[PDB]
């Protein structure tokens, strides 16, 4: 009793010594349910053995281990609450959850933490049937603890525990009780394996994964491997069955192993433990391997997750059984050749994303339905890899990707960012101890899944000694998997993949000793051989992805270019509530967290929610499986699956004029993997109507899979065809001191001749604008044009800093020249003004303004940009319209927002959305709502023609950049219109330095568009 | 108080835990003064900082550690003795020491311990100056305690620590009190380390090495790394002095690397603190890296061990020293270049041995004494390396090396034989943290030492994935060293080189899994390119090394062959005590020690109190630098020394005919390294009289060096010269019932015509014979010939298995034939016998006596064997003479003990040596003290004359055979000869398995030899 009190527990501190990761933990293993009927294992029925203990625990929380009072261990607290496991505390507000990249949220000490350690209290009380008791071994296992804990039960301490990403189980047989029992456990925020947990996320603690009781036979399962082996051709297969055994050894003791495909038995092996022979003491008495021969195997891959259901049994020789096992069996084959990464033969081409677990409502906490959603709609985008970001995940996830078909590398707990330098501890041998737990472990849980790869050693931790040891401690223990790792250059001696985080495609950035180069100059390095597979690449940070098209021109265009990971899927962030009680989005910072990295924790393809990004689409559009040839006639189709015919695929065409359909089609494709189809189009129409003829194809699966309902999209492409170029009452001027005024029926037009623009238009007698038309040369800074800057630190280097230095957003326009001349049939104004800051002129526009007889305005439009001042980022006119009409009606790319160096998966078209569609919730507000390559824009009673791009709400962009957040900003009294000549491309290949390059940088010194109002 | 008692500290029972390895222990650094002047840490000067603890301290023993009472821990036990400390107290008599070999000393059930465990509780009162508890750290150090232990300061919990071999050292700034101080150690012999401790050595216990305080300043230098890099003609050097620092970093601290030669300075660099960049978030702001110059270094080797001595001095800006650490630098390099291990530049010849710590009286502690003693030995018999037999060494051992020039294998203290499989702990994760630390620790302590050239990671302990992890670690973090490892067949990927253990020159062992090939045939198996060095080979288990020759026949003829470890240097032997309080040696089992494996712990050239064995000598001739080919009159003189100039050598030559000098001579030596220098012998003697020139060199050093005295002979050789051929008054025979009578003068023979053998000799009246002259088949049986069968399990393969079946000691004689004929000048007795085993004749000897009218009587035997009987051990006579001489004067090989497979070290000459000298008192008594290829044998009154081999001594081969100890065996009544035509081999290639060559096995159906005796 005493030995198991608090002061006793608490006073060594295993929580401050690295060298105690674990007490009394049993060892890691595959996941088990210890059916007592194989039909039950073979069918994946709920298991009786098997309780979870989830639900209403009992909770307190406290400021450090040393306020728990010791009745605690007795009996439950008065003050205690009724909270729900799994969940995380920051979540139920007991205290705040902390968003940090790179900087530890605690003092960097190690292996100590703050004295003020916050503690949460769980307590379950909870009945055991006497049958358990009576017979066999019961488990308690945590799937996971953040960060660590200490164990009681009935009063009595259990063992201690560390890593926070993988299960924990501890023997409860020698504790529990006929009848009642309780739980207590004492979660610690920080520990030494807090050093080691340093991921860019939210820092939040608790029980977060599922908390079950295991009953297994004395005589047990403990442990068991699935291996397959293959022929050159893949139509011959052999499943090797390892099976370890816990217990006293009996003769009559027999392991069988059953595959099972659907309902349908194909392979049975029957043997008694006592493996061959290892070394001189000969070998495993408590193992057993098991050789079953498939002929013509079902391959695993993405494309078609063919599995098998394996059964593991062990039985006596008469035939009773005494436990079950099953799990999942994928036949395919992961290999290096020659430097390209093949599976079951063909190279791969990873079509991959980052993905944390994270939920806005529950923090960290995954649920199947969660889960189901994200691979859905991975694959629904053309996605067939995931990164497990930088730990291991929920059991259930990779069971998913298995049935579903998803590429997995599985990432061990470890990252050390904030250390200086980063491997710190990763060099030295007294933290070897807790990394290779955290590696083995997972190991050791993972092993057995057909979706798991590539084994991850972490990410962002240097390069040390200890990750070359566990490097090759993964290459002995597991062969069938290639390693990885990113830390210290990401090309060392511990990754068998050169896994660079964000190299461009064709810039080198070298820097001081972690050079990142150019994926294609990395390649050919002297000496190179192995293949490259960017583990985190076109960081989507916001409005991003731009120059996505790059990347994947490279991939397809150089063999040993392998693809790679995006960054990342889901936003991390996080629900609060307003003083109306009305949800909002939260980042770093809103929840009075210590140091904080604001927003940064933001950098999904899709909202937290899972609503999508507009860059959702561009990354299907380039990751795409058919890739089109337009010659003449003839499409030819060219199919990038590497197993699967295109046998639920069709092909449908359009040929349309300005969004006009004239042809329609569809052919059956009928294209072999990696494979190309010809496809002739009828005789195509030849209009005579002035125009541009465009084609669009598109795959669209008739049918219904798992992942998608039917009339799916897959692919598409657009070209353009044969174009025709278009062969085809007096406005009265009114010239005052102050305006000039321009009347046409009911069409009135002014003209400010102090400022020098159009201040308003009539119809009738109804005002067109709230604002006047000028030239805008700024946007409200993007998340990439900001690029880790701060108004306390600074980053002179990114865009928003230059400009602002520059005086883009200060820049006060000069009115040059202001005149009218009526020429015969219309009435022309030519105005010029001059943008200047502090002596310095930095953009010159000269306008032509030419109102005809037919009340169209056509606004010719010449700005000069100085070549020392910083490119702009946009050349463009904005206004206020004051009508504000539920429609916008648009000729041009879309419908969704693109940007010049993000608009390939943009479709030339005729698009009609709501204006609500118009404008991106960007959690932090910015530029958004783009659309380019426009040649008709309608709004209301307003036309726009020419050549332009624009974005069209409620918002301006000044309040777009004075708002933080998207919940505070509020609709303008009518429509701002963006129409610009000229934007700047967005960037993505970081969100640290400036990454957009100058091909869509505005570095020209003159730029011209012209423009029609009507 | 309530946490410090033994019941909360011994409840957790981190013994059993091998998950805890050490609590509050410092991290491992090269060995430390901390001297306050850079004078005395450049000339070694002991240091005011280091104290020493050694000394006599207070003891109590205990069943196990819940026997001791909570008072220990207050003030010290009255039933405690006073010991000295370091020591084993198995030494002392508190328990008994265990000899296991394979088998664990505990049952093997981990990493559980037995509740007995016996527990030693070791107290120190101290002092401790007012000075050191003012300022600074202070620390003590455990350089080795077996095998865990906890500890207590002023009754204060202080640590744990647990691996053995290995310094441990703890904190004891917070501690300490000004004045008096006590120190509590309670030490547990079986730990769960004990597991990874199954080395073939006597199991002890307590605090067997030194234990020492520690002061350094709060600023300190905490660890530093040398390395010296060189250009191709090694004609440049680079020296690269790595240092970190402990404490708070200042801009005013310096650290400075001088070199020194003696007393002059030859390099000299200063820099502040902050290294080089290392990643993205910097680099190291507490080391700095000195790169020192030096032009034309003085290379060490094991020829010429050339020390620098390096001095880091810690010191500020204006000068003031804070801290001076020092080590000797040997600018060498060792690296493995295709296929071999060159020593700068030059591949190696290992002549090495393994080398336990072991002292007779003193068990397992080790003193400078017995270290220079050993030493001094090694490089006295041409060893040029030492394998550090399974544990890191005492600190002063690599010092000693460095000094001396000797090669130095360095092994991790991990050996898990006794596992089944072997690799059950070093496959399992669970397992890594604790072999991790026993690797990283080792290498951390002695990565400086110029005469440590190879890393080993244990010994015996299978293969698995902890050795591959570890492997790599080694690789990442000390390049500059091969690492080797023999467990798993001793060609896996966790070695660099190719280190069987007993694998023979010709003959291959194909076991199961883990085949023993012939190195010959090892080194061109498909795919292999690693070199071949014997970790362990030659077993020295008693009369042993026979077949040496052939081993380094082929060192020397195939290049990737590059030598071996002997097994080993000295006898494991204990000192107990008789009735009469005198000392004898003892050996497993002696104790009353549970399971044991007897005699198997002597396997040592030398005898435990440094006494060498005769095979020492064979060894040394093998090993020799100057090999010898005799063309005609030409002596070519061929130097093995790689590096220096034989500037100390004289080659002396010597011509004699019987012994008899006819001709000798001296000419200097000067040959290069690897190099040749042809003799021309002057005008030799060609004499007359009959008999064999026999022309001997011998190569004397004239001076003295560090290691031997002047006239050391460091090698010799022997050839024939041109042999003459030898070109050049009646018995009365008495004829009676019972005896053949046969008189000359004061000569008689008597034959007995019942046994059929010569019965007794007269000269005068007195009697010559004890025991009638008799054909003997059989030896005492070698430890060899036994090889590990005993009489509760039995190998029937073992040679003396054989002989028992076939019944060679049982055999009896059955007299064929006896008839004696007086011939015209002589008489002569013609006789037969059959031995014969149950009705089977397994030896037939028919003799013939022949006396002549000048008294001598000529001995014509010949022999038959019967196929399919065992090859016999010898075929020769024995007998038992009357008579007790002083002296033993024969001519033939000698003048050590030799064997038809251990000759070639052994002169053909005259040789005079006195009884005593004859006879070898190996502990575990055998056939010894055999003569080979001896003319002439004198003892007393007799010659013996012809080509036989002979032993003598007042030992009978029976009471050999019966006597387990030497110190048992008692001087029988006269002296027994053993005069052989034929001998067997002794083998020795391992002593668990039949090794003699069948060149050496008495295979030959019929064999004959003549013998005269006057
Ligand atoms: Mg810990
Ligand atoms: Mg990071
Ligand atoms: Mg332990
Ligand atoms: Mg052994
Ligand atoms: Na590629
Ligand atoms: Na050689």
């Amino acid at each position: 009793m005493i030995t198991d009190s608090l002061a006793v527990v608490l006073q060594r501190r295993d929580w401050e010594n690295p060298g105690v990761t674990q007490l009394n933990r049993l060892a890691a293993h595959p996941p088990f349910a210890s059916w007592r009927n194989s039909e039950e294992a073979r069918t994946d029925r709920p298991s009786q053995q098997l309780r979870s203990l989830n639900g209403e625990w009992r909770f307190a929380w406290f400021p450090a281990p040393e306020a728990v009072p010791e009745s605690w261990l007795e009996c439950d607290l008065p003050e205690a609450d009724t909270v729900v496991v799994p969940s995380n505390w920051q979540m139920h507000g007991y205290d705040a959850p902390i968003y940090t990249n790179v900087t530890y949220p605690i003092t960097v000490n190690p292996p100590f933490v703050p004295t003020e350690n916050p503690t949460g209290c769980y307590s379950l009380t909870f009945n055991v049937d006497e049958s358990w008791l009576q017979e066999g071994q019961t488990r308690i296992i945590f799937d996971g603890v953040n960060s660590a804990f200490h164990l009681w039960c009935n009063g009595r301490w259990v063992g201690y525990g560390q890593d926070s990403r993988l299960p924990s189980e501890f023997d409860l047989s020698a504790f529990l009780r006929a009848g009642e029992n309780r739980l207590a456990v004492m979660v610690l925020r920080w520990s030494d394996g807090s050093y080691l947990e340093d991921q860019d996320m939210w820092r939040m603690s608790g029980i977060f994964r599922d908390v079950s009781l295991l009953h297994k036979p004395t005589t047990q399962i403990s442990d068991f491997h699935v291996a397959t082996r293959f022929n050159d051709d893949f139509s011959r297969a052999v499943l090797e069955a390892e099976v370890q055994m816990c217990g006293e050894l009996r003769d009559y003791l027999r392991v069988t192993v059953s595959l099972w495909q659907g309902e349908t038995q194909v392979a049975s092996g029957t043997a008694p433990f006592g493996g061959e022979i290892i070394d001189e003491r000969g070998g495993y008495a408590d193992r057993v391997t098991l050789r079953l021969n498939v002929e013509n195997p079902k391959l695993w891959s993405a494309e078609i997750p063919n599995l098998y259901r394996a059964v593991v049994e062990l039985h006596t020789a008469d035939g009773t059984l005494i436990e079950a096992e099953a799990c999942d069996v994928g036949f395919r084959e992961v290999r290096i050749e020659n430097g390209l990464l093949l599976l079951n033969g063909k190279p791969l081409l990873i079509r991959g994303v980052n993905r944390h677990e994270h939920h806005p409502l529950h923090g960290q906490v995954m649920d199947e339905q969660t889960m189901v959603q994200d691979i859905l709609l991975m694959k629904q985008n053309n996605f067939n890899a995931v990164r497990c970001s930088h730990y291991p995940n929920h059991p259930l996830w990779y069971t998913l990707c298995d049935r579903y078909g998803l590429y997995v590398v599985d990432e061990a707990n470890i990252e050390t960012h904030g250390m200086v330098p980063m491997n710190r501890l990763t060099d030295d041998p007294r933290w070897l101890p807790a990394m290779s737990e955290r590696v083995t472990r997972m190991v050791q849980r993972d092993r057995n899944h057909p979706s798991v790869i590539i084994w991850s050693l972490g990410n962002e931790s240097g390069h040390g000694a200890n990750h070359d040891a566990l490097y090759r401690w993964i290459k002995s223990v597991d062969p069938s998997r290639p390693v990885q790792y990113e830390g210290g250059g990401a090309d060392t001696t511990a990754t068998d993949i050169i896994c660079p985080m964000y190299a461009r495609v064709d810039e080198d950035q070298p820097f001081p000793a972690v050079p990142k180069w150019s994926i294609k100059k990395w390649l050919s390095l002297p000496g190179e051989t192995r293949p490259l597979i960017l583990c985190e690449y076109a960081h989507a940070m916001g409005n991003s992805l731009g120059g996505f098209a790059k990347y994947w021109q490279a991939f397809r265009q150089y063999p040993r270019l392998q693809g790679g990971f995006v960054w990342d899927w889901v936003d991390q962030s996080l629900i609060k509530y307003d003083e109306n009680g009305n949800p909002w989005s939260a980042y770093g910072g809103d929840f009075g967290d210590t140091p904080n990295d604001r927003q940064f924790c933001m950098n999904g393809l899709v909202f937290a929610d899972r609503t999508p990004h507009p860059a959702l689409t561009e990354a299907k559009h380039q990751q795409q499986f058919f890739q089109f040839r337009l010659s003449g006639q003839t499409i030819e189709v060219t199919s990038e699956y590497l197993f699967r015919h295109s046998d639920n695929e069709l092909l449908h065409w359009m040929v349309a004029l300005d969004g006009k359909p004239l042809a329609s089609g569809e052919v059956p494709l009928d294209v072999a993997p990696q494979g190309k189809q010809l496809i002739e189009l009828p005789e195509l129409p030849q209009p005579e109507s002035a125009g541009q003829l465009w084609l669009t194809v598109r795959v669209v699966q008739p049918n219904a899979t798992a992942w998608s309902e039917a009339g799916h999209i897959s692919a598409w492409q657009q070209w353009r065809l044969a174009e025709n170029l278009s062969v085809t009452a007096i406005p009265h001027l009114t010239t005052s001191e102050m305006d000039f005024c321009i009347e046409l029926g009911n069409k009135r037009w002014q003209f400010n001749r102090q400022s020098g623009f159009l201040s308003q238009m009539w119809i009738g007698d109804k005002k067109q604008l709230l604002t006047p038309l000028r030239d805008q040369f700024t946007r409200a800074p993007l998340d990439n044009d900001i690029g880790v800057s701060e108004a306390t630190r600074i980053d002179p280097n990114a865009w928003v800093e230059r400009w602002k230095a520059a005086g883009h957003y200060q820049a006060e326009a000069a009115l040059l020249q202001c005149t009218a001349d009526t020429l015969a049939d219309a009435v022309l104004i030519t105005t010029a003004h001059a943008w200047q800051h502090q002596g310095k002129t930095l953009f010159i526009s000269r306008k032509t303004y030419r109102i005809d007889g037919s009340g169209q305005m056509a606004i010719t439009v010449d700005v000069e940009v100085a070549s020392d001042t910083p490119h702009p980022a946009r050349i463009g006119l904005n206004c206020q319209l004051a009508q504000v009409a539920e429609r916008v009606n648009w000729l041009g790319l879309g419908p969704q927002e693109n940007y010049p160096d993000r608009l390939t998966a943009a479709c030339f078209d005729r698009w009609d959305l709501p204006l609500s569609d118009m404008y991106t919730p960007y959690v932090f507000p910015s530029e958004n709502g783009l659309r380019c390559g426009t040649r008709e824009l309608n709004y209301g009673p307003h036309q726009w023609r020419g050549d332009f791009q624009f974005n069209i709400s409620r918002y301006s962009q000044q309040q777009l950049m004075e708002t933080s957040h998207r919940h505070l900003l509020h609709a303008e009294e009518g429509t701002w219109l963006n129409i610009d000549g000229f934007h700047m491309g967005i960037g993505g290949d970081d969100s640290w330095s400036p990454s957009v390059s100058a091909e869509f940088q505005l570095s020209a010194g003159r730029y011209h568009y012209q423009l029609v109002w009507c």
